[PDB]
């Protein structure tokens, strides 16, 4: 499970 | 802004 | 378990 | 700003 | 700006 | 898990 | 600014 | 675990 936000 | 579990 | 953020 | 968990 | 997991 | 910015 | 984890 | 920065 992952999130990412640049 | 980052995330992860495993 | 993990989490950033610059 | 980091956060981890094993 | 926000982020959360339970 | 909880992550805030103004 | 703020984090936590529970 | 609780972190904040004004």
């Amino acid at each position: 499970l992952s999130f990412s936000k640049d």
